[PDB]
């Protein structure tokens, strides 16, 4: 499976994902790294592993569906097969998420259903829990709803700040995301014909 990763900042999963996709056995090979900010140390990361990168700068498009039109664009131009959103911040349009359904994964920082949305570190302090974690699934067009493929819980410990927590919960989430990956891309799970995760 040809694979792109999307990206808008530091790219610690991007990372995880070179590593385990050149491991022998693995089914998924990143062809494209896409990020819609410059200078973004991911950038670096994938020309340090030689993968071509293009940067797609959402403020120069009038709307949403031009700017995935552009990323589309670049999908295509790589044939791509699966799309890995790993610290992807931006909202995809509904026509681009159903032509990607069940071929794109986005990796969440939390247990989903808990805690959507673009704060969740925040939120789980709020609330209190002692057990959070991370979600990989396929994006759907309600954020953070699509079919689940993978989760790790990771512990709240007491004192724990946003910087504490994530630093634990992104060491989780760079063991559920290559997994995903490799099930998505070996064809072991796919988003079945009742769009709920199947497993081959
Ligand atoms: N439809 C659909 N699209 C997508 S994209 C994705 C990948 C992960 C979603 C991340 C997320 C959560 C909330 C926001 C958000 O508010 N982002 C702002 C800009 C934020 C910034 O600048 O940092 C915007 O989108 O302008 O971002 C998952 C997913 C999905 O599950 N469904
Ligand atoms: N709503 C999506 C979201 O919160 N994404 C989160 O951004 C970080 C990117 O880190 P990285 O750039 O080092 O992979 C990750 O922790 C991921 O869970
Ligand atoms: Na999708």
């Amino acid at each position: 499976a040809r694979v792109a990763v999307l990206i808008s900042g530091t790219g610690s999963n991007l990372q995880a994902l070179i590593d385990s996709t050149r491991e022998p056995n693995s089914s998924a090979q990143i062809d494209i790294v896409i990020s819609n900010k410059a200078a973004v140390a991911g950038l670096d990361k994938a020309e340090r592993a030689g993968i071509p990168t293009r940067v797609i700068n959402h403020k120069l498009y009038k709307n949403r569906v031009e700017f995935d039109s552009a990323i589309d664009l670049v999908l295509e131009e790589f044939s791509i097969d699966i799309v890995c959103l790993a610290g992807f911040m931006r909202i995809l349009s509904g026509p681009f998420v159903q032509k990607w359904n069940g071929k794109m994964l986005n990796i969440h920082p939390s247990l989903l259903p808990s805690f959507k949305g673009s704060n969740a570190h925040e939120q789980a302090l709020e609330t209190g829990v002692t057990v959070t974690g991370c979600t990989v699934h396929f994006v759907a067009e309600d954020v953070d709803a699509g079919q689940i493929i993978l989760q790790e819980a990771v512990p709240v410990k007491r004192g724990d700040t946003v910087a504490t927590l994530s630093e634990r919960v992104k060491l989780a989430e760079h063991k559920i995301f290559p997994a995903a990956l490799q099930l998505v891309a070996s064809g072991t799970v796919q988003l079945g014909e009742n769009g709920k995760i199947c497993w081959v």
